[PDB]
């Protein structure tokens, strides 16, 4: 391994903080060598930032200007001048802390200046703040209050409702209460939003609130205006989808199989209109070899950024670099960038190690591969997940060490594709005879089995119903999770579809419910 001194003399990124985690976890690290170290961080957020604040911990910050602000409590608050007062007075847990009278006095003192603590500030001098917020309509306050406890829930009217999506924090509440099925009189309210008022995700969002209280009409309205709004295609592709699926509209189904956007729904659409399968490109590189080392996780993230860091141009500079069979993962990366994601990608990298599997578990292995990786062998993620198929160090040691028994196994050979995709199908084998749908598969390859077991044991997911099983997919409850299966659901026909095994994705739609 790479001693401190050694990392010390790279270019910041995920790679190196991967390797300074690690000598963080054996520990390591010295008091003195952790000194001037926070300056060598790519990203200072999560475990690293446990870990290195278990040796020194931060002291900081609260700034020098308020620092006199935070030596007040709420029994000396009336003590503090009108800047400390109000400051303090932005944590609904303050003022909560407050006592009625103290709450009294403090809201005729900012009636004039501050309308906003006023309110939050009497609102706490009733059994419920969020009925008194409400009734003044105060949009920041309701969502100050959403933001304390999520356990406030009330019927709005319209003309509240239609305030609140004018609000930054309208997007994560909608989605957070229609996911979770949390605050049913808030999402019931909802109902009455005017599709004028909402776009982009916040109205694809409504639109699924809507159905799970059998309201197609609104339904439509919102995902007509989800359609119109959307800056991506395949979101775009996903609301007109159900703009389809609610009124059956020919001109909607039609417009979807003709999208340039690969995606389940457009898979779908192409398959019910007897449309050809999308052109998939075809990467032969003659050349075999060049200099550069596939193997070494520092290389990648150097060429990485200099491959976002690229205009246009510099980018054929690259693709012709890394035309090779060696570096067939990099030319295919390269080349999805420089067309605008307008041409679709499907290599299969290192097939030696797969191509005496059956071809559907070719076709699953390579649908993860695909979206994990694209491929990179040393690709590592925020969270320190390793190499094409992104194995968590906790699973990847407890493969390895435990159930393979791989001699001198480290965590750092999941950057070996034979490695990776052998790794892959063992866990894809205990996954899959549990599971069967590669849907299911693909959001435990990602969530893990725990939380796919319990959402499936559910009586609403995954059931038979109307909608079904397209309302559920948007009803995953992680966002992460929730994506990460319609990709790798649309990767697994087409890698099916390119190994001579194709499937109606009609058929994976009916083996869901
Ligand atoms: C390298 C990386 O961060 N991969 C993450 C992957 O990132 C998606 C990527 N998507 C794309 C898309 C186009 C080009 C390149 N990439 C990537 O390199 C990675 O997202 C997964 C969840 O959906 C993560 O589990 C996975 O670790």
């Amino acid at each position: 391994q790479y001693s401190i001194e050694k990392l010390k003399k790279e270019e910041n990124s995920l790679a190196k903080d991967y390797y300074i985690y690690r000598l963080l976890e054996k520990n390591k690290i010295s008091k003195k060598d952790a000194q001037d170290l926070n300056s060598h961080i790519f990203r200072y957020i999560g475990k690293i930032k446990s870990e290195l604040e278990k040796i020194i911990p931060l002291k900081p910050y609260i700034n020098p200007k308020y620092a006199k602000c935070y030596t007040y409590t709420a029994n000396t608050i009336l003590d503090a001048n009108l800047t400390c007062q109000s400051v303090r007075l932005n944590s609904l847990v303050f003022i909560a802390s407050l006592n009625s009278k103290d709450r009294t006095t403090l809201a005729q003192t900012f009636k004039n200046q501050r309308p906003d603590l006023t309110n939050l500030l009497l609102a706490f001098n009733t059994s419920d703040p969020m009925s008194y917020i409400v009734q003044k309509e105060d949009i920041n306050g309701f969502f100050k209050l959403y933001n304390y406890s999520k356990k406030y829930d009330l019927d709005l009217n319209t003309s509240l409702v239609n305030k609140l999506p004018n609000h930054i924090g309208f997007k994560d509440f909608a989605q957070n209460i229609i996911i979770k099925k949390e605050n049913p009189k808030f999402r019931h309210s909802m109902l009455e939003i005017n599709p004028e008022n909402v776009s982009e995700d916040s109205a694809f969002y409504l639109g699924v609130n809507a159905l799970t209280y059998d309201k197609t009409e609104l339904a439509y309205d919102f995902f007509k205006k989800a359609a119109q709004s959307f800056k991506s295609q395949s979101n775009k592709d996903n609301a007109i989808f159900w703009m389809w699926l609610i009124k059956n509209n020919e001109e909607d189904l039609k417009t979807l199989s003709q999208s340039s956007s690969l995606n389940i729904y457009s898979l779908y659409a192409k398959e019910l209109t007897n449309t050809p399968f999308p052109k998939i490109e075809s990467l032969n590189p003659s050349k075999k070899k060049n200099n550069f080392n596939m193997q070494d996780p520092f290389a990648w993230q150097k060429i990485n950024k200099q491959i976002r860091d690229a205009n246009a141009s510099q980018l054929d500079v690259l693709a012709k670099e890394f035309d090779t069979q060696e570096t067939l993962p990099i030319y295919a990366y390269i080349l999805e960038r420089k067309n605008n994601f307008k041409k679709h990608y499907f290599i299969m990298p290192y097939y030696d190690n797969i191509k005496d599997y059956n071809k559907t578990r070719q076709a699953l292995i390579l649908a993860i591969a695909r979206q994990e990786s694209r491929f990179i062998p040393t690709a590592i993620s925020v969270s320190y997940a390793l190499g094409m198929m992104q194995f968590m160090p906790f699973l990847a040691n407890h493969i390895g060490e435990k159930e393979l028994k791989i001699p001198n196994f480290d965590q750092d050979f999941m950057f070996k594709p034979e490695i990776a995709y052998y790794f892959g199908n063992y866990h894809l084998n205990y996954l899959e005879s549990r599971l069967k749908s590669p849907l299911f598969v693909a959001y435990a390859y990602n969530g893990g089995i725990g939380f796919t077991n319990r959402m499936l044991a559910r009586n609403d997911m995954f059931k038979t119903g109307k909608f079904e099983p397209f309302l559920s997919m948007e009803l995953v409850p992680y966002q992460e999770s929730r994506i990460y299966g319609k990709k790798v659901l649309a990767n697994y026909i087409v890698y099916r579809h390119l190994l001579n095994d194709s499937i109606k994705i009609s058929d994976i739609f009916e083996n869901l419910i």
